[PDB]
């Protein structure tokens, strides 16, 4: 679609800046909570080019207050760097997340890392893509055939999320904390790792993913399996097999 | 020198290779060596490269390599030690995060470095006593004093010691600003020794899969020591590697409640 197009350009040109900043005036929004320049002229490039093409649309953004859009029914969810904290370190593993909310569904979502050019996309029904070839969660069945990626708290939760980590640690081939959320929902709808689960997200770090991994022909749920992922701020997402072993492992001994 | 020359040329070629199979992952064959420790095509092809061409370089030194029989050298005294990819298992899955590492020890002591990432072209290199170069760059460890503030890359067990090594991630979560798990030794390593993270722990590791990262940290200024504090790093398999300051208090953070 168009709209598509639109949110794909401004992704990349927003993921140009950040890989030109890459090779900053940082400041703590909260403990262990980073935003730099770099997050910055992402969210304005970002802000820049939707607005150009869809003037009439909310925006609802990782770094500046809520837009309400004239047209009521639509508003862009934009993280403009998803994995600050990688970026500042030099960690070459972080994105850009761009979804369209129509009527209080994601509808679209673009998830870009200008690092490696890798460029994830969805519509809703359209199925997903890696890089304009279509592309799926994996097929693996047993945990101890897969590797599992994870999101950590660190510096609230932090004695249930090591009791869901020696759940999953037992059974899976490996375990990964990359330090991004929504590239991490990427890889899971491309088939790189076979799961997620992570707590504490917000509506950015998770709208385009969601849909990517949906799309993909995989689940995601809130952590208790139901459907309350944007309240609960909780995800477990990965094909429909590992999806559910997931869920059990995690609730094991809670 | 001319021996990293031709350890660098040795790493890039392999490179090239891995990023070649990389893209049909597929038609590699893989094999279990134990469980979840898989090697495949890929890994084998990468070690073919690095011994002819090393070799061919210095055909009296032995070899140390993963994925086959240890050569003993003619000249006792000089091996190469080859981890032909570091992160198998992430190779094998698509994630963008894995290495070649190849070393050179001389005497029991490691003199000669290179880890090189081909998805991302990144080249770290040290040779004893003339410091860490990232792609032709001098790199050094991180300037950071407070666990707060740091990033800190972590190895684990998966499918023994996993009790252990979860007390020693609560010790150290509850403490810094992030945990990262790579899925990678070597790199890991190389990432320590520039600066991107500001510390690692791990156990269980081979000799390939961390001498060229040790010699990286410290000629970056860093330190290397097993999880005990000494320089027992091959025979104990582990690891803390950083800069002085944050080493050190995260050898106190993973000893808290054993
Ligand atoms: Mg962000
Ligand atoms: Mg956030
Ligand atoms: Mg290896």
């Amino acid at each position: 679609s168009a709209v598509m197009n639109v949110m794909v350009q401004a992704a990349m040109k927003a993921g140009r800046s950040l890989v030109r900043d890459y090779g900053l005036q940082v400041s703590l929004k909260g403990p262990a909570d980073y935003v730099s320049q770099a997050d910055r002229k992402a969210e304005k490039i970002i802000f820049n080019e939707l607005s150009k093409a869809r003037p009439k649309f909310g925006f609802l953004m990782e770094e500046s207050e809520e837009i309400i859009g004239e047209d009521s029914q639509h508003r862009f969810i934009v993280d403009p760097l998803d994995g600050t904290t990688n970026f500042l370190h030099g960690i070459p593993f972080f994105a850009v997340s761009i979804a369209l909310e129509s009527q209080g569904k994601i509808v679209a979502g673009v998830i870009y890392n200008p690092i490696n050019d890798e460029l994830f996309t969805a519509e809703r029904g359209s199925g997903a893509f890696f890089n304009d070839r279509r592309c799926r969660v994996s097929a693996r069945r047993r945990l101890e055939d897969c590797v599992i990626a994870t999101g950590m708290p660190h510096l609230p939760g932090h004695g249930t999320y090591l009791i869901e980590l020696r759940n999953v640690m037992a059974e899976v081939s490996g375990i990964r904390r990359f330090g991004t959320a929504a590239l991490d929902l990427a890889y899971v709808a491309a088939g790189r790792t076979d799961g997620f689960w992570e707590d504490n997200l917000q509506i950015w770090d998770m709208a385009a993913g969601i849909l990517m991994v949906r799309e993909a022909g995989g689940f995601v749920t809130d952590k208790e399996g139901g459907n309350d992922i944007f309240r609960k701020k909780n995800i477990i997402a990965g094909n429909e097999h590992i999806r559910i072993k997931l869920e059990r492992a995690l609730k094991k001994g809670i």
